Order: C-alpha cells, then sequence, then structure tokens
C-alpha cells in the first residue's frame, strides 16, 4: 500500500535510536518485551508472554520473530502514541501542523519521554506549530534530554529543523563506514605488532640491543591495538562509553601509559645510539644484555608512575559543568582535565622526552656525517639503518605532536580546538601504532624475517 513506506521509515528511525531485538527479553523493570520496546505482558509467566506474542503475530513464534514482524508490532505502538498525542491539548495542534517527517520526530520523543514529557516543552511546541524551526531546535537542545542522550537528541532535533531524514542517513553510514575502518585499524595494528615481537623474539639475527628497545615500542603499540584503540573506536562509532566508570579510568590510564612508554622508549633509543657512536668503549663497558632489560622495566615503571598515579588520584579532575556532568555519567568517558594537569602531564610524559629524543638524535645524525666524508655503496647499508631510527622518531612526532600542541592550546583557551578536531588529532596518534611495523620493514633483516614467518 502507498502508506507502507512511512511505517518502515519511522520504524528504521527508532531502530537506530532505541535498537531492535528479535527474541523475547526482560526490560529493566522485568516485564517481557520484544521488538522495539513492545511490552508483551506484565505477567511473570514466559508462556503468557509468548502467548501474547503469538496472538499479535498470527503464528507460533516461540518468542522469536523477524524484522518485518517486529515492525508489525511497532506500528501498533505508533498508533497508541498518535492516540495519546491527539488527546493531549498541547500536542494535538502541533501534531496537526506537521508533515510525516516532523511527526516522526515528535512521535520519537513520545517514545522516549511520554506525552506528558513532550508536553512540557511548551515553548518549543509553540515554535514548531509556528514553523520557527531553528528556534525550536535551540530550545529543544536546552534540556536534560539533550544532555543525557545527545546522539539521539541531535538526530531528532535535526529532523524537526530540516524536515528530512538526513541525520539518520548520516548516522547509518557512519556506523557502517567507521565501524569497518576501525575494524581494519585494530587488525593492522595487532597484526603488524604481533609479527614484530615474534620476529625479534625468535630470529637470532634480529636480537639486537636496539631491537630489544623496539620490542618495547612494539609492545606498547600492541597494547594500543588490544586494550585502547578497540575501546576508543566504540566511542567514535557508538557515540558513548558502554563499559562503566571503572573501566573508563582504567582504559584512560593504559592509554596514557602506552603513549608515555613509547616516547620514553624512543628517547632511550636516541640516548643509546648517542652513547654508541660518541663513546664506543663505554658502550661496550656499560650495557650488558641484562642491564638493557633493566632500562625497559625502568621506562615502563616511570611511565606507570606518571600515568596511573595521577589518574587513580584524580589529580586531573576539573570543576566545570562539562567535567562534573561527565564524571557523574558512566556513559561519558571524555578525558576532561584541569588546565594544570593538561600541562604538567603532557610535559612530563611527552614534551621533555620529545626534546631530548629530538635534540640528542640530531647530534647523533650529524656526527655520522662528520665521520663519513666519502662516497660509498656499503655506507648506504648503514645510512639506511640509521635513517630507520630517524623515520620512526619523525613519524611519532608527526602523529602525536598535533595532539599535544592542541592539548596545551586547549588548556589556556578552549575556544580554539573543536572537540571534532581534538578527537581527530588523537586518532592521528593512534595511527602511529600501525605505522611502526610498516617502517620496520625498511631494513633488510626484518624484511626477510617477516617474509619467512608468513610463507
Ligand atoms: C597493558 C599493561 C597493563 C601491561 C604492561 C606490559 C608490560 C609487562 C610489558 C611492557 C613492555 C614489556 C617488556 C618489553 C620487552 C622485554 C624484553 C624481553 O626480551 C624481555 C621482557 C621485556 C622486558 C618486556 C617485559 C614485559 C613488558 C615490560
Ligand atoms: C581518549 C583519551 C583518554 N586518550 C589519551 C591519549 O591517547 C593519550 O593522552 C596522554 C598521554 C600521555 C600523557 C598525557 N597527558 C595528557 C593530558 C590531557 C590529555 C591527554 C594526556 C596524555
Ligand atoms: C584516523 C582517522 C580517524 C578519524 C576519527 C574521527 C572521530 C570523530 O570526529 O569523532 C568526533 C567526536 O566528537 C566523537 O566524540
Ligand atoms: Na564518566
Amino acid at each position: 500500500d502507498y502508506k507502507d513506506d512511512d511505517d518502515a521509515n519511522i520504524f528504521e528511525m527508532l531502530r537506530i535510536d532505541e535498537g531492535l531485538r528479535l527474541k523475547i527479553y526482560k526490560d529493566t523493570e522485568g516485564y517481557y518485551t520484544i521488538g522495539i520496546g513492545h511490552l508483551l505482558t506484565k505477567s511473570p509467566s514466559l508462556n503468557a508472554a509468548k502467548s501474547e506474542l503469538d496472538k499479535a503475530i498470527g503464528r507460533n513464534t516461540n518468542g522469536v520473530i523477524t524484522k518485518d514482524e517486529a515492525e508489525k508490532l511497532f506500528n501498533q505502538d505508533v498508533d497508541a502514541a498518535v492516540r495519546g498525542i491527539l488527546r493531549n491539548a498541547k500536542l494535538k495542534p502541533v501534531y496537526d501542523s506537521l508533515d510525516a517527517v516532523r511527526r516522526a520526530a515528535l512521535i520519537n520523543m513520545v517514545f522516549q519521554m511520554g506525552e506528558t514529557g513532550v508536553a512540557g516543552f511548551t515553548n518549543s511546541l509553540r515554535m514548531l506549530q509556528q514553523k520557527r524551526w531553528d528556534e525550536a531546535a535551540v530550545n529543544l537542545a536546552k534540556s536534560r534530554w539533550y544532555n543525557q542522550t545527545p546522539n539521539r537528541a541531535k538526530r531528532v532535533i535535526t529532523t524537526f529543523r530540516t524536515g528530512t531524514w538526513d541525520a539518520y542517513a548520516a548516522s547509518q553510514q557512519w556506523t557502517a563506514g567507521m565501524g569497518l575502518l576501525m575494524a581494519l585499524i585494530v587488525l593492522l595494528i595487532v597484526a603488524g605488532n604481533v609479527l614484530v615481537i615474534v620476529a625479534i623474539a625468535k630470529t637470532p639475527r634480529l636480537q639486537t640491543l636496539t631491537n630489544l628497545f623496539i620490542m618495547s615500542l612494539a609492545s606498547a603499540d600492541l597494547v594500543m591495538g588490544l586494550l585502547v584503540v578497540p575501546f576508543g573506536a566504540t566511542i567514535v562509532v557508538w557515540g558513548r562509553w558502554e563499559y562503566g566508570s571503572f573501566f573508563c579510568e582504567l582504559w584512560t590510564s593504559v592509554d596514557v601509559l602506552c603513549v608515555t612508554a613509547s616516547i620514553e622508549t624512543l628517547c632511550v633509543i636516541a640516548l643509546d645510539r648517542y652513547l654508541a657512536i660518541t663513546s664506543p668503549f663505554r658502550y661496550q663497558s656499560l650495557l650488558t644484555r641484562a642491564r638493557a632489560r633493566g632500562l625497559v622495566c625502568t621506562v615502563w615503571a616511570i611511565s606507570a608512575l606518571v600515568s596511573f598515579l595521577p589518574i587513580l588520584m584524580h589529580w586531573w579532575r576539573a570543576e566545570s559543568d562539562e567535567a562534573r556532568r561527565c564524571y557523574n555519567d558512566p556513559k561519558c568517558c571524555d578525558f576532561v582535565t584541569n588546565r594544570a594537569y593538561a600541562i604538567a602531564s603532557s610535559v612530563v610524559s611527552f614534551y621533555v622526552p620529545l626534546c631530548i629524543m629530538a635534540f640528542v638524535y640530531l647530534r647523533v645524525f650529524r656526527e655520522a656525517q662528520k665521520q663519513v666524508k666519502k662516497i660509498d655503496s656499503v655506507a648506504l647499508r648503514e645510512q639506511k639503518a640509521l635513517k630507520t631510527l630517524g623515520i620512526i622518531m619523525g613519524v611519532f612526532t608527526l602523529c602525536w605532536l598535533p595532539f599535544f600542541l592542541a592539548n596545551v592550546v586547549k588548556a589556556f583557551h578552549r575556544e580554539l580546538v573543536p572537540d571534532r578536531l581534538f578527537v581527530f588529532f588523537n586518532w592521528l596518534g593512534y595511527a602511529n601504532s600501525a605505522f611502526n611495523p610498516i617502517i620496520y620493514c625498511r631494513s633488510p633483516d626484518f624484511r626477510k624475517a617477516f617474509q619467512g614467518l608468513l610463507c
């Protein structure tokens, strides 16, 4: 029938906003429920609920149904909302003035708040019936509704404002696009870094002292691909933190830990190659294989101290409205910090290692020119291995310097960094966990090592 597609459209709107379940389940109050919030019965008996389902559906479902049958239930719930809207003196005149798309927005609010809940938006309702859409969208956003479910509320409010479905089309392709891209990013990180660890760990040719440090660097990248990036992607895709306040702080701590360990490992590398080329005899006299393992544990030990300790102590916390409402919402895991912590933490964990790692390695890179004023083909074999260390140090500074310059600009004046931009700089740094294994293939020894392990 020519009216069928409007029922499918509003069904898909709420499918995105409330979700869909095709098997009977208990709602938070414990009543048997299926579909998009269709409450089957308040009776405790499960068979009474399947009985009510089989009546509405016209077959013996055994408590399982198809998408199309879930839409059949939902059309009945939509009729009940319309009846309630039509009997509410504040909502009926607005509903009568709206087209199908804006009626779907209003019906969607009714599913979330109820008629009385929507009826309390007395000024926004006046602006809708007055077709002052942009002003209705502003007043609607000034609400606890908007603050508690901003993703759904932005979509509904955009729908009242434009009169289109574009916010729901934009969402559904965002979940598919970014859901896929994030999946590939987690695999490219876990794949490239798991290979680098096993290659150095079981290739005798690769068991270089510098490769002992690179295994620390790849070990940081692998925790990123296992315990950090996968969970930060759910925020980028789902629009909220699903794992509670406790795992929010732990995730944040491991995230700060791995980044702090990486720049410190790059700094220890630059200090290793500087001692190696300025004082070779002290290098042989000082660095045993076991002491090199001690530097790694000391780096992670300093990193966990400078990462876990401030975070578990809540030294980072701020008093702003943005900060307190996130701290009191488990669904929010934004890392809102006080201006003091934003500086001291990023300086101790990053700028200081970045300057030493950048200052020392340049004096390393110039002394090699000071000792090789010649043309040579075998020199290319050693300029290449030195260049690889300067690429990894460079790609790290590129992937993460913007995130930390914005972090200090954000501290003095939040005006300048959009949250959209700051999140993008943070994912430029997450991408570094992918690049390193690719850069490790620049050297011939890793190259034949990767090629043998894959067959
Ligand atoms: C995700 C968090 C909570 C766990 C942290 C993992 C810790 C234990 C990791 C980080 C880097 C790892 C070190 C890096 C590589 C080496 C060199 C290897 O030849 C011996 C072990 C040693 C020294 C690792 C010990 C374990 C280690 C310190
Ligand atoms: C989603 C958020 C939690 N991700 C954090 C960054 O990946 C890494 O952030 C840091 C690493 C090391 C030191 C740091 N000091 C900071 C101050 C503010 C924000 C991040 C950091 C930070
Ligand atoms: Na929170």
